[PDB]
């Protein structure tokens, strides 16, 4: 009893997350490093 698992964290969770990561990195942080 996993395999719900896999999909229910394949959500905004990661999905909203890796996004919006990626949205901080080019806005606030140079490049994709702390400086």
């Amino acid at each position: 009893l996993k395999n719900k698992l896999k999909v229910r964290t394949a959500y905004p969770s990661l999905r909203l997350i890796h996004a919006v990561r990626g949205y901080w990195l080019t806005n606030k942080v140079p490049i994709k490093r702390p400086s």
